[PDB]
DNA sequence: ATGAATGAAAA
DNA sequence: TTTTCATTCAT
């Protein structure tokens, strides 16, 4: 099963949610997801190019690790 | 034990 | 609107 690439913020979250997990004790994982909004707004365009950077170098392997990849929605 | 919903974005 | 990760929470 060939699963779609992870965009930016996926990748800044999934860098980044245990984090805010730990900075913020037993809160909800969907305040997480919210404070992890927040810290991707609050990110200056010095690393979220950076992300940026990384969703591309993993979009091009994407795109030929897997030839004749479609993003389709059922 | 299985699904929902929270977040940005490219499509 | 859909889905990539992750996961508490609700069912």
């Amino acid at each position: 099963h060939i699963r779609r690439p992870m965009n930016a913020f996926m990748i800044f979250s999934k860098r980044h949610r245990a984090l805010v997990h730990q900075r913020h004790p037993n809160q909800d994982n969907r305040t997480v997801s919210k404070i992890l909004g927040e810290w991707w707004y609050a990110l200056g365009p010095k690393e979220k190019q950076k992300y940026h950077d990384l969703a591309f170098q993993v979009k091009e392997a994407h795109f030929k690790a897997h030839p004749d990849w479609k993003w389709c929605n059922k």
